């Protein structure tokens, strides 16, 4: 069984790298996201696990449900967003690449305190 910090991870870490317009639809498939149903919108940081894993001891901000549990980055990270195209439909997911760099804000709970869900980068 899967945890909610390996989810994340799975969802949303890409530390091997620092790409392409091929990147999304490789990668959102790879991670198997698209597996029962194309996901809309989806992000990889490219930082080291110890650093986004650092953010849930930073900047204490607001959910976007609400929660008080979500903490926003002190420095811009290298990320990428993936959305799905117009040309797209399951199976065939189709997104567009688009790299930036931006603060990220993220869910954490748990012993030890991780990240388990991205709730947005700003």
């Amino acid at each position: 069984k899967e945890t909610a910090a390996a989810k994340f991870e799975r969802q949303h870490m890409d530390s091997s790298t620092s790409s392409s317009s091929n990147y999304c639809n490789q990668m959102m498939k790879s991670r198997n996201l698209t597996k029962d149903r194309c996901k809309p919108v989806n992000t990889f940081v490219h930082e080291s696990l110890a650093d986004v894993q650092a953010v849930c001891s930073q900047k204490n901000v607001a959910c976007k449900n609400g929660q008080t549990n979500c903490y926003q980055s002190y420095s811009t990270m290298s990320i990428t967003d993936c959305r799905e195209t117009g040309s797209s439909k399951y199976p065939n997911c189709a997104y567009k690449t688009t790299q930036a760099n931006k603060h990220i804000i993220v869910a954490c709970e748990g012993n030890p305190y991780v990240p388990v869900h991205f709730d947005a980068s700003v």
